[PDB]
């Protein structure tokens, strides 16, 4: 088992990394969308965690590329305070799940089990 937690805030980054650890998780850290794109496409991962608030190119268009790739990776996108919009265009663009910042460490660990879970349809 192993993610890709994509986070251009470190201090939010530093926090995943030490939540997904707590639950069990081996996580590939990468700040830049540009490497991203890249290393979510030609590296195995079980799951990928997108932050939509990634500066440089958007963080949908990295998602839509994938999925215009082949990617078939389960990918859960954190969406921005409020928007209704980056939820629905998110999933349009193929994202498997969301969650909304600020988010509680509890909602996390729920939908990516979940999504985990269906990845291996598992129990």
């Amino acid at each position: 088992m192993r993610l890709l937690l994509v986070e251009d805030h470190v201090p939010l980054a530093d926090e995943l990394m030490a939540s997904l650890t707590r639950q069990g998780y081996a996580v590939d850290w990468l700040a830049d969308g540009r490497d991203a794109a890249v290393q979510g496409a030609s590296e195995p991962y079980d799951l990928i965690i997108l932050d939509l608030g990634l500066p440089g190119r958007p963080g949908l268009e990295i998602l839509q590329e994938w999925r215009g790739l082949g990617l078939a990776t389960p990918v859960l996108i954190l969406t921005a305070r409020g928007s209704w919009a980056e939820r629905i265009d998110g999933l349009k663009a193929g994202a498997d799940d969301y969650l909304t910042k600020p988010f509680h460490p509890e909602e996390l660990a729920l939908r990516i089990q979940a999504l985990l879970r269906r990845a291996h349809g598992l129990a």
